[PDB]
């Protein structure tokens, strides 16, 4: 409630010290804002690595979905935060999580050309044959984007 | 600075009364957050029409860009806020502004199937032949998305 609101603002601001103080006083680690985003969503969205590690250590749901079905891994794969992608997958983030558009984090990472995240997601079991609600796979994204370096990864 | 931070949080929360108080207090209408978004960006992002009109009445930059080159019109075209799209265009928003991906607001509206915003942008001079940095037009989006209704709007031009 009130502590959950201050935790969402502290996570959005990248204040890891403020997040630690809120955790010791029983703040809801999985409080949701107006779009269903948890503090881990915001730390993953803005690239706050040290904030995400504090949240995950205190029981943050690594596979929490917002109102659009996006997980914290969906947001990191969009903005290209390689270090947080690694921390999420180490804490049990589902590489095949799916939002309301049918997108896996592999879809969003392939759309925005974050190939280093694509290979890490493949290492953790991301399915290349997964189709979104528009019948698109990662192969179709490489053709649409003309990304030869992505198609060269999928060929292996 | 201090007042601009509170204006950004007030616009993100949709408190048009709190915004008007900070406006009269001398807050910077074009204050930016860590991603370069103005209060008009946030009001356009979350669909707060009354907040966006208050900002525009007090000299908000209708064509402000964030760190990724997105204008408030780019955000409304993404989230399908039709009422704010018309308000921005009535206040002089560039209907053909591009971001770092070369996307016009017509590209983002066509990607997310916001056909009402597509036609409104066309009424304000949006170029259908505009290509992004990947050589994509709204015709390529209609074929890629398989949007029957979008391709029907484009062929009637
Ligand atoms: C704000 O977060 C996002 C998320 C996705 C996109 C985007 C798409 C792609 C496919 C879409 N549909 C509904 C088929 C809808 C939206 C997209 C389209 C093209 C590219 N390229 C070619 C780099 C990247 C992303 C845009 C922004």
């Amino acid at each position: 409630s009130d502590l959950g609101k201050k935790l969402l603002e502290a996570a959005r601001a990248g204040q890891d010290d403020e997040v630690r103080i809120l955790m010791a006083n029983g703040a809801d680690v999985n409080a949701k804002d107006s779009r269903g985003k948890t503090p881990l969503h915001l730390a993953a969205d803005y690239g706050y690595l040290e904030v995400a590690e504090v949240l995950l250590k205190h029981g943050a749901d690594v596979n929490a979905h917002d109102v659009y079905g996006d997980t914290p891994l969906h947001l990191t794969a969009t903005w290209g935060h390689l270090e947080i992608v690694e921390v999420l997958l180490k804490n049990g983030a589902d590489a095949n999580a799916i939002d309301f558009f049918g997108w896996t984090p592999l879809h969003l990472a392939a759309y925005f050309g974050h190939l280093e995240i694509v290979e890490v997601l493949l290492k953790y079991g991301a399915d290349v044959n997964a189709q979104d609600k528009f019948g698109k796979t990662v192969f179709d994204i490489s053709v649409y984007n003309g990304d030869e370096d992505l198609a060269e990864i999928l060929q292996k």
